[PDB]
């Protein structure tokens, strides 16, 4: 299924996340984006600080030549980093990624995250910014920009820019059964942006920036009992929660039955009753919470 954005273009609601860390040899991400694609993603989603352009690149032009796909069927993301959010950085930062890729166009290019960095905080006008993710629109470089890791006040601060010429087509933050966003999804959908939960299964639960001592998302008692009772298992439990809710959902997996297990989440639907089972688990949580956010002037869980 596909969504339409409010530019126009269409996205498709299930994705792919590439993210692994370091330890992971970078030949991973080529050959789980593979699998990825003929399991049936259509989303990829990526970024620059994923170190992993080039591999996902490659395995998108991989499935084209070999005749699975063509370009226009999929929709890859790119994002700008914030050591680059000085105007005249983000066209370059994102020639960069596409050259790396070698793509002609992403179909998403993202403000990765409101918090700048020296190009050790900087100070920028995300106005600015946006100004010139909209020049890469006009370009063709991207043929949809948007925005991740923006709370309300800074998404507001974009729509009611002076002069504003396109509007984010999202907003991708974390969001799951335990920090589900109720308030700022209504917003999104209150000015036709769609929200892209990452971490939605719970991440990664890397120890750069997650506690271990954090409840594990997929040991929920209560998305168990929803596995048991669909016959399905927690993960699927947790997409399909997203997409019954009109949120645009990203997994990532590098194990090749996880990746096929994932694209299951069409092939069955929760209940009203099983929807606010889900809900009643919200409880403010959010799994990235590290000094290194949580300092910054513009750290979004503020609000
Ligand atoms: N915009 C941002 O700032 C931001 C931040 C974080 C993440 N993201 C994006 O969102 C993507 C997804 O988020 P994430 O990486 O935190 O991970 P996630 O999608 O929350 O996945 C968490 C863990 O779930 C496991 N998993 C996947 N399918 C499963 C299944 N069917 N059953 C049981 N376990 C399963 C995976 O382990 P295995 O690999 O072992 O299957 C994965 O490591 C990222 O890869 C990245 O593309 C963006
Ligand atoms: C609250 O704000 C943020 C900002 C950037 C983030 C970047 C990542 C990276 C590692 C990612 O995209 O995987 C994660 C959490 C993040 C949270």
């Amino acid at each position: 299924q596909c969504v339409k954005l409010n530019d126009g273009h269409f996205m498709p609601v299930l994705g792919f996340g590439t993210y692994a860390p370091p330890e992971v040899p970078r030949s991973k991400a080529l050959e789980v984006t593979k699998l990825a694609i003929e399991a049936g993603f259509r989303h990829i989603d990526s970024a620059h600080l994923y170190n992993n352009e080039e591999q996902v690149g490659l395995a998108i032009r991989s499935k084209i030549a070999d005749g699975s796909v063509k370009r226009e069927d999929i929709f890859y993301t790119s994002k700008l980093w914030s050591t680059f959010h000085r105007p005249e950085l983000v066209r370059p930062a994102l020639e960069n990624s596409l050259k790396k890729a070698q793509l002609d166009y992403v179909d998403l290019y993202l403000i990765h995250s409101p918090m700048s960095l020296k190009p050790i905080f900087d100070i920028v006008d995300l106005c600015t910014t946006w100004e010139a993710m909209e020049k890469c629109k006009d370009a063709g470089l991207a043929k949809s920009i948007g925005v991740s890791n923006f709370n309300r006040r800074q998404l507001e601060m974009i729509l009611n820019k002076p002069g504003l010429k396109y509007k984010p087509v999202c907003n991708q933050v974390e969001c799951h059964p335990y920090f589900n966003r109720s308030k700022l999804l209504d917003f999104c959908k209150s000015k036709d942006i769609v929200l892209v939960a990452y971490s939605a299964l719970g991440s990664q639960r890397d120890k750069r920036w997650v506690d271990p001592n954090s409840p594990v998302l997929l040991e929920d008692p209560v998305l168990c009992a929803l596995a048991k009772k669909h016959k399905r298992t927690p993960a699927l439990i947790a997409l399909r929660y997203q997409l019954q809710r009109g949120v645009v959902v990203l997994a990532k997996s590098y194990n090749e039955q996880r990746i096929r297990q994932n694209v299951q989440v069409f092939e069955f639907q929760l209940t009203a009753e099983d929807m606010k089972a889900i809900d009643g688990l919200d409880r403010n949580l959010h799994y990235f919470n590290s000094d290194s956010f949580a300092s910054h002037p513009n750290y979004p869980y503020s609000d």
